[PDB]
């Protein structure tokens, strides 16, 4: 997954807790 402050994506809620903010977990 991705930690809160990771380069997430709008189409990828890769963060462990769906923390993704359209690109920032």
């Amino acid at each position: 997954c991705k930690g809160k402050g990771a380069k997430c994506s709008r189409l990828m809620y890769d963060c462990c807790t769906g923390s993704c903010r359209s690109g920032k977990c």
